[PDB]
């Protein structure tokens, strides 16, 4: 029941601030554009110890599946390729990639009727607002 609050399919609502979150983890300008555009349909599924992720667009389908503090190698929807560890902490998904060096973080979080996620690189933090579809 780990999870419970997070299973559904949620649909992107609002983001801010996203282009600079992209631009500062390095994608290109036509990605930025193009993936800026996509309005996700994020669903999360929980099976024994297993959560999987999904995210659908016209962009990109990516799906990732995991075991809370195990890391797994993911390809990001920008193409890069990251190591990544996803934990719960105080009710919160905490999503840590990295690669090259380089690390960001993504948090989801329920807030009300919504999934809000937090996306940070260094000192830029993006907001995107999802609502149950
Ligand atoms: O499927 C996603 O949630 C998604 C992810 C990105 N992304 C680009 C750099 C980091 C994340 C862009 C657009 C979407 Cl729709």
């Amino acid at each position: 029941h780990m999870c419970d609050a997070f299973v559904g399919t949620w649909k992107l609502v609002s983001s801010e601030n996203f282009d600079d979150y992209m631009k500062e983890v390095g994608v290109g300008f036509a990605t930025r554009k193009v993936a800026g555009m996509a309005k996700p349909n994020m669903i999360i599924s929980v099976n024994g110890d297993v959560i999987t992720i999904k995210s659908e667009s016209t962009f990109k389908n990516t799906e990732i599946s995991f075991i809370l503090g195990q890391e797994f190698d993911e390809v990001t929807a920008d193409d890069r390729k990251v190591k990544s560890t996803i934990t719960l902490d105080g009710g919160v998904l905490v999503h840590v990639q990295k690669w090259d060096g380089k690390s960001t973080t993504i948090k989801r979080k329920r807030e009300d009727d919504k999934l809000v996620v937090e996306c940070v690189m260094k000192g830029v933090t993006s907001t995107r607002v999802y609502e149950r579809a």
